[PDB]
């Protein structure tokens, strides 16, 4: 499922990400733009042969199962297709972890590199919640 904007941070903001860990729903938003399009099928293959999945491109090497990712944990404890479902509860969960593990939003390169220190309440802009 390719979600739209408003869309989508509503869907976040169900699921308990609207200041997770004081990271404001624009963040988010912002980092699934950019690290999928807004599509619950993304995936996209890593140089060290493990594969990130889903709307927050969420990556096999520690987060998920796919069965081909040697010497990986899978520290959600799913396998890493519930990442592309176009039901995002399994991507949000995991995500939950992931900004809780020491180092915040910055586990995402996109939202280091393109969403950080940004105006990221742009991204809900217009959204009715
Ligand atoms: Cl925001
Ligand atoms: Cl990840
Ligand atoms: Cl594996
Ligand atoms: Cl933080
Ligand atoms: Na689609
Ligand atoms: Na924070
Ligand atoms: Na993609
Ligand atoms: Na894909
Ligand atoms: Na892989
Ligand atoms: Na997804
Ligand atoms: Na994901
Ligand atoms: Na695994």
């Amino acid at each position: 499922k390719v979600f739209g904007r408003c869309e989508l941070a509503a869907a976040m903001k169900r699921h308990g990400l609207d200041n997770y860990r004081g990271y404001s729903l624009g963040n988010w938003v912002c980092a699934a733009k950019f690290e999928s399009n807004f599509n619950t099928q993304a995936t996209n293959r890593n140089t060290d042969g493990s594969t990130d999945y889903g709307i927050l491109q969420i990556n096999s090497r520690w987060w998920c199962n796919d069965g081909r990712t040697p010497g990986s944990r899978n520290l959600c404890n799913i396998p890493c297709s519930a990442l592309l479902s176009s039901d995002i509860t399994a991507s949000v969960n995991c995500a939950k972890k992931i900004v809780s593990d020491g180092n915040g939003m910055n586990a995402w390169v996109a939202w280091r590199n393109r969403c950080k220190g940004t105006d990221v309440q742009a991204w809900i802009r217009g959204c009715r919640l």
